[PDB]
Order: C-alpha cells, then structure tokens, then sequence
C-alpha cells in the first residue's frame, strides 16, 4: 500500500552525465557511445541569446573550443555537429557505461523522471509530466541545462527531455534528445511565455483508480455519465476532453477495481462540482494529474527494471 | 525555480541490491563489502510470524539454507549472524560496487530517499520522512522487504532505513541498518498499530521559506508571535512544539529571505487558523511537512553529489 510520485532508478543515467564547457559557459551533457549531447546554447554568451544565429556562431568554433569532463577524465572532442537545438560532440572514447537506450519524443500528458544535474554531477531525481502547454513544472537552477528526462522499460533507458531554459512563470522548457523543442519555444531570449494550460483528464482518472486500489472510496457514487455530458463539465473546469481512446486506456484499471470508466467520470464530475470538502485523496487536497494509467499500474503492481 | 519532492540519485544504492531466498521466502538484501544485510524474518514462514523465537528458528538453519543472487551471479554464503532484527550473511565475494557508506539512525522528522525493490531489482525511488510516530508513508508491496532508505552526502551513502512490514493503516515500519526498529514495533504478526501522529512543525516552516525563495509570498503578514504563544496554537492543531533549537536551525533560511523565524511562525499561525482559502503553496493545498531545512537549502541552492 501507499502511493507516491515515484521516479525510476537513476543509476543508468548517472553514468552518462558529463560536463561541457565552451568559453565561460558550462552546462551538462549526455555521453552515449562516443557522442556527447548538450544544448546548443552552450556556444552562446548572454548577449548572443538576445538574437542568435547558431549556424554563424557555431561556424566560428573548433573542436578544441569544447571541454568535456567526465568525472576526472577529460574527453577529447574529435568532431561536432548541430542537430536542431542540440549539439553533438564526437569524442575519442566510447562511454563504458552506455546503457541500452532509445530517444523518444513523448506526447503531452506523459510522465518521465528528471535527473537534475550541475557541472556534470547529479543533484537529485524527481517525476515530471509534460503539460498540455508543453512546459514542465520541474526544479531547475542556473547550471542545470542539459539535464535529461527519461523512462526505463526493462533494461532500456528512453530519453525524452533535455532541459534548456526557464520561462517567466517559473515553468521549464526543453527539447527531445534530437533537439526539437516541446511546444512553440525557441532557444532565444525573447518574449515567449507558457500558453494557457489545462488539466490532464485521463491522468486524474487514473489517480482516482489508484486511490480505489489503495482503499480510498469516499468519492465514489452510484451515478453514471455519458462521455458527451462528462466532456461538457470538463470544458467548464478547464480539463482536457476525454477521448474514447482515453477510455480504452483506462480499461485495465477499470477492470481491476470493478468501476466502469464512465462511472469514475461521474465521480470526478461530482468532485469538480462540489470540491473535496476538506477531505484528501492519497494525501492530496488537489486533484492530481501527473500520474498516467501506466504509472498507476507500475506502482500498484510492483514492476521492476534491470 | 520550482520545488519538488526530490530524491537523491540512486545509482550508488542500486549496485548493492541483491536477492535473498530462505526456503520459500524471498526478499531483498543490501550487499556492502562481503556482507549482505536483510530482515531476519526471511527465515520465517507465515505461521512462524504469529509468535516467532528467532534464536530458535535461526539455530536450525545452515549457511547453505540461504540463496543470495546478485543479478546473474549467485553468491556463496560463508557465515551468518543475527544483529537485533537484521540478518548478516557473510559471502565469499566483496561487492565491487560498494560505495563509501555509513549506517545512521535518524531522528523523527528527518527525510531520506527510498529505493523500492523486488527480487533484488530496483523498482523506483522516492522521498520519505520519518513521522513523529516512527512510521513512514512509503509505497511498498509484497516482496519489498529489505528495500532501504538513505541519504547521500558528497560521496558517502548514509543508510538509515530497511523495510520490514506494513501496519494496518497502510503506513510502513522498519529498522535502522543495525536492525533496531524505529518506534515500538516488533517483527511479529500481532496487534500493533501506529500511534497518534503529529505534524512536523519545523518542516512546515522550512517549506514556507522555500515558497518565499521561489516567489510565493501571499501568506506572509506583518504580525509576529512569541515562541510560547505560537506553541499554544501548535498544540491546538496537533503540530509538534517548536524548540529554540528548531528556531536556530531555521537561521540560514530566515537570513536568506529576511523573514524572522517568529515572523514565519505568525504566518503559519494564520494559515492554521484561517485555512488556505482555495489558494495553494508550491502546488499544494495542504501544509507540507516532509521537507527539512536541509532539504530546502539543498534544492534551492543546487548541491550535488559524486
Ligand atoms: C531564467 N531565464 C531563462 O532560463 C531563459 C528564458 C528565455 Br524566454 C530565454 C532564454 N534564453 O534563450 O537565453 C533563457 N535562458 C537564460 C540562461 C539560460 C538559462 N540557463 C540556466 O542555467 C537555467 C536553467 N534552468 C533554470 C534557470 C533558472 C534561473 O533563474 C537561471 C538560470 C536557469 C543558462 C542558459 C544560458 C544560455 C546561454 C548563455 C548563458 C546561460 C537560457
Ligand atoms: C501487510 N502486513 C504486514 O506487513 C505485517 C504487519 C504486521 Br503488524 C506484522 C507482520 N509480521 O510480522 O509478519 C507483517 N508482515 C506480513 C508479511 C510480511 C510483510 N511482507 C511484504 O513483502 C510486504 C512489505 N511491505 C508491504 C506489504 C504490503 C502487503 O499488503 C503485503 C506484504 C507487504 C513480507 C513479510 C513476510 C514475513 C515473513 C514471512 C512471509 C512474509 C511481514
């Protein structure tokens, strides 16, 4: 029993974190095989970021302009390329610690673990969701660029996020490991802000199913609802529309608890309309939307990774 | 910016997790140098746990009654001893992955990271606090015994918790790595329950300081309070008394924000008396008490570990 925001074991990622220095700029990089991946704004000064031309800035750099430190050992750079907003530094040494890995671009609403790092050195690990507005509510200070987000499936680390910047609202923005930003953001100091966000409906439902699996049932009712009538209440409370594909995804949890998906939607409808009345669910006074259906199954059923 | 329940990087602990089988019972063990540590109830059947005599049960076992699996390699046991509620199995191989480590018995209110494990295989990592009633609100299923809680300081892993059991309220109970239970609990199936718990006052205050460091100030006021008058409100809301040593501990955070500790106590007094009025602090509609003053400084200042 219990339900926690649970991150994946970070060991396989810790062994890939290195430090990348270009000029006076230092940030984190990800060392897989003989390539280090880091944000391309490593080549920039603060004044560059106001309006940078990265092809021009990068053309003026050499392999020896990039210092790569992996613990004590320095790594010699033998090539460099730019792919979208990430820099790929080829090095003379394959990382002996390279895990089985993939690069994945996740959909909004999916979760991942973040290994926060400074100077190539891991600081901590925590779970995040990709918000509908393609930001994340992480925990990031100056120097954290190039920290990565990931999932682990069996042996295989699927990297899905590399940190680039913090937006004025204090939420965070970054790219997939191929350098493509999530959302409309760009690696330039301009007026750009998080757009309007919404609550991830299928995730709230999953979390309500986790609560039932863990013995909380106070919020259940005998009512039901149609998908159409639910989505109308969803719109009014700034929740994302629930699709039939979302319903199908909640299949296994609905079957494990004996609560039909549309029956859980009627429960959530009442919670949105009435509030919690000073009660809590799984230790939260809010409706939690950062657990996927997969996250609930993984933690309420004890999946492991090696 | 941002504030998250942040666990330590778990890599140094992952390399110590092994599987221990005695009879039909299988659980997790911690392999440091040439010793594996696991809960001594590994030697028990379910009927044994009703009223076990561990000296008698253990006297009837041999070294070859214990199977120890570390990934693929099986480890040969060459000795065994019981220390309080932990079993120490001596093995023929020193763990090549042994980190710098210590065993620490924490005070209630301190936090640690838990690496949840099944069959010697890490499942996930999360932060816990030792509650005042010496339970933890973890996330643990059948098979998780011998999972450990820990802190990392620089290079050194300080193990502080090994998981033994789940109490009827769904909270968790276990020992230090020397086998001494936190709280009054014993490794027997009896009527024992978590006692009355309280809210960790110094921790709530620390978290209010984290919110200020992160730009939330809506809950501040111009009032002040005396330590004595605060503690009287604390008693009424089931908060722990704030000691002068607690005040001194909050020194660095009070100095960084320019808010006197007793001024933050007056803020908290008002929050307890008025509620939050549908507002949130650091994304919580509750007063959060599972961050220590150290945890706030570590995350709002970017400490790392190698
Ligand atoms: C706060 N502001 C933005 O993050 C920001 C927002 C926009 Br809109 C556009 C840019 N932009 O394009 O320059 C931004 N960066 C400003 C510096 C950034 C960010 N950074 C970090 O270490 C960092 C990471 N996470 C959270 C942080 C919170 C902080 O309070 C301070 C720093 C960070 C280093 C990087 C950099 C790039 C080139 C030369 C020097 C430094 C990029
Ligand atoms: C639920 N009940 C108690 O945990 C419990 C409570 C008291 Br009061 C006294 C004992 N007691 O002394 O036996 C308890 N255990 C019952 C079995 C325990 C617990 N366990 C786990 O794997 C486990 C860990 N965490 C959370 C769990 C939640 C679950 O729903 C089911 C299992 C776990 C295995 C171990 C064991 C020991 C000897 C022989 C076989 C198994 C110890």
């Amino acid at each position: 029993s219990g339900f926690r925001k649970m991150a994946f074991p970070s060991g396989k990622v810790e062994g890939c974190m290195v430090q990348v220095t270009c000029g006076t700029t230092t940030l984190n990089g990800l060392w897989l095989d003989d390539v280090v991946y880091c944000p391309r704004h490593v080549i920039c000064t603060s004044e560059d970021m106001l309006n940078p031309n990265y092809e021009d800035l990068l053309i003026r750099k050499s392999n020896h302009n990039f210092l790569v430190q992996a613990g004590n050992v320095q790594l010699r750079v033998i090539g460099h390329s730019m792919q979208n907003c990430v820099l790929k530094l080829k090095v003379d040494t394959a990382n002996p610690k390279t895990p089985k890995y993939k690069f994945v671009r996740i959909q909004p609403g999916q979760t991942f673990s973040v290994l926060a790092c400074y100077n190539g050195s891991p600081s901590g690990v925590y779970q995040c969701a990709m918000r509908p507005n393609f930001t994340i509510k992480g925990s990031f200070l100056n120097g954290s660029c190039g920290s990565v987000g990931f999932n682990i499936d069996y042996d295989c680390v699927s990297f899905c996020y590399m940190h680039h910047m913090e937006l004025p609202t204090g939420v965070h923005a970054g790219t997939d490991l191929e350098g493509n930003f999530y959302g409309p953001f760009v690696d330039r100091q301009t007026a750009q802000a998080a757009g309007t966000d919404t609550t991830i409906t299928v995730n709230v439902l999953a979390w309500l199913y986790a609560a039932v699996i863990n013995g909380d049932r106070w919020f259940l009712n005998r009512f039901t609802t149609t998908l159409n009538d639910f989505n109308l209440v969803a719109m009014k409370y700034n929740y994302e529309p629930l699709t039939q594909d979302h319903v199908d995804i909640l299949g296994p949890l609905s079957a494990q608890t004996g609560i039909a998906v549309l029956d859980m939607c009627a429960s959530l409808k009442e919670l949105l309309q009435n509030g919690m009345n000073g009660r809590t669910i799984l230790g939260s006074a809010l409706l939690e939307d950062e657990f996927t259906p997969f996250d609930v199954v993984r933690q309420c059923s004890g999946v492991t990774f090696q």
